């Protein structure tokens, strides 16, 4: 239930939450996104996050 954070817009990614508009049911964790998936607030990639 690790949380990344984005280093250009400061988004969290939260495990517990998912990201349902972009096909992320709730707990899935950050290494499972897909392999195209960005940041939902600025477009940036997930090599640009970090754990938090
Ligand atoms: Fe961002």
């Amino acid at each position: 239930m690790k949380k990344y954070v984005c280093t250009v817009c400061g988004y969290e990614y939260d495990p517990a939450e998912g990201d349902p508009d972009n096909g992320v049911k709730p707990g899935t964790s950050f290494d499972d996104l897909p392999a195209d998936w960005v940041c939902p607030v600025c477009g940036a990639p997930k090599s640009e996050f970090e754990a938090a």
